[PDB]
């Protein structure tokens, strides 16, 4: 109603399962429709939005590939993509629309390009030039991990096994439904999902990178344990009775004491929003009254030093706004670190290779920076091989030895250490091909 007037931000903080995706959100968009309004639609992920432009299957709906920076049809139409293809066609067109409605669904999602989307947004509504509508049962400041659900929830409070075990957790196995269990990190999913499979269970894992191909999978009613991520906490529907939840994850953390790096702390206690919406994943059908959420320890409301905040500014730094428009994270958001005012805006090519080593190279944010603020071209890999020696990468205790585009046997050693491409095996295969500069 007062939802679609230009300057206003509404934040639709409604239950788990209350029905913000599947109900609520298809009326906006024909609400929208009516009015013909220039109209965004955004989704954590690819395989969430697929399940979005069914729910608006009447709809002249239309997807946005990253691959595309921009698409104009002139006619009718309502965009939908991802959060981190919004900020990437930020980054690289100057042709991003002039959207007078724009819709964040799962507006939680704290990695860096949706947290950057937000701010961007935030202020293109400031500027009157929007409205804009934030989805989440877990806005910013969100301290309570036991919300409101469709049906009732058995919040089960008990010892969670970090890793393979033989004995004293029966009921893990015993358990006679579907279960969705949340771990810290990939090794410690891929270590549970191996001892579940020993015991003749069928398990699916899902992580970031895997997500838009494996969660589909779980839509079949031929697996009895899910092993996910965070990444499942982004509007991921399940149909199972049971979440367990040692409430841990890995946080990145940039440390400034000396040499400047990116660390995996933890496994640390979730955020309150981070274990109310892993909780959130049952107790969603009426139908079935007896879901289980299996917990263990309390979570931690400080995320503040948290690397995302940051890179999330990195990002914003860099796409372009009217004079003198000052980029800007939303509300709450805004106060996790110290702004300080176009401290990370690159210029000409150093730019340019800042949005390629994220796009083309697949490397985090800060990592990119420190990369391309160094005047170094996106296809220098001299940088992966200089570091000092305590930036030495290793697999299996063993010195990464690594055969270069131009036949030559380097050290992993890179000048910049970010934990995150030497964090599991898929990552740091991803950056052994970009050091050898195969990509
Ligand atoms: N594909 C589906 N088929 C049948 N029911 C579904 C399907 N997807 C979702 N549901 C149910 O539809 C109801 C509302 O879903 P939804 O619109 O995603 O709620 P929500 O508010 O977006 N949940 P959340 O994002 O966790 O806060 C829930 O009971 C879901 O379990
Ligand atoms: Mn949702």
């Amino acid at each position: 109603e007062d939802i679609f007037r230009k300057k206003r931000l509404t934040i639709m903080d409604l239950h788990p399962g209350a029905g913000k995706t599947k109900r609520i959100l298809p009326s906006i968009v024909r609400e929208a429709l009516k009015r013909r309004l220039r109209t965004l639609i955004l989704a954590p992920t690819r395989v969430v939005a697929a399940e979005m432009e069914e729910a608006l299957r009447g709809l002249p709906i239309r997807y946005q590939t990253p691959a595309v920076k921009s698409d104009h049809t002139g006619r009718e139409i309502v965009d939908l993509m991802c959060h981190a293809t919004f900020t990437t066609r930020l980054l690289s067109s100057t042709r991003v629309p002039n959207y007078n409605l724009i819709v964040m669904d799962e507006a939680h999602f704290t990695d860096p390009c949706s947290v950057a989307a937000r701010g961007y947004i935030s202020t293109r509504v400031e500027m009157g030039e929007a409205a804009a509508i934030f989805m989440t049962a877990t806005p910013p400041g969100s301290t309570d991990p036991f919300p409101q659900s469709n049906s009732p929830i058995e919040d089960i409070e008990r010892e969670i096994p970090e890793r393979s075990w033989n004995t004293g957790f029966d009921w893990i196995t015993d358990y006679q439904g579907k279960t969705v269990w949340f771990v810290p990190s990939i090794k410690a999913g891929n270590d549970i999902a191996n001892c579940l499979r020993k015991s003749g269970k069928r398990v699916i894992q899902l992580s970031r990178k895997t997500f838009d191909t494996e969660y589909p999978k779980t839509k079949l009613t031929d697996w009895d344990f899910v092993v996910t991520t965070d990444i499942s906490e982004m509007g991921a529907n399940f149909r199972a009775g049971r979440v367990i939840d040692p409430r841990r994850c890995l946080k990145p953390v940039i440390l400034t004491d000396g040499p400047e790096r990116v660390i995996l702390a933890g496994p640390i206690p979730v955020t309150p929003a981070s274990a109310a919406q892993r909780r959130g994943r049952i107790g969603r059908n009426p139908a079935q009254e007896d879901d289980q959420y299996v917990f263990s320890g309390d979570p931690l409301r400080n995320d503040e030093d948290h690397a995302h905040w940051t890179e999330a500014k990195m990002l914003l730094d860099n796409i372009y706004t009217p004079e003198g428009i000052i980029p800007t994270l939303f509300g709450p958001e805004r106060e996790k670190t110290q702004a300080i005012d176009g401290e990370f805006r690159l210029k000409g090519e150093q730019r340019k290779t800042f949005v390629e080593l994220m796009r083309r190279g697949d490397l985090p944010v800060w990592l990119s920076y420190k990369v391309a603020s160094a005047g170094i071209s996106y296809k220098d890999r001299e940088w992966c091989f200089t570091g000092e020696r305590n930036n030495q990468i290793l697999e299996e205790n063993m010195e990464v030895e690594i055969w270069t585009r131009e036949g030559e046997k380097k050290k992993l050693r890179p000048k910049w250490l970010d934990a995150r491409v030497y964090a599991d095996p898929m990552a740091l295969k991803d950056f052994k091909e970009f050091a050898s500069g195969r990509k």
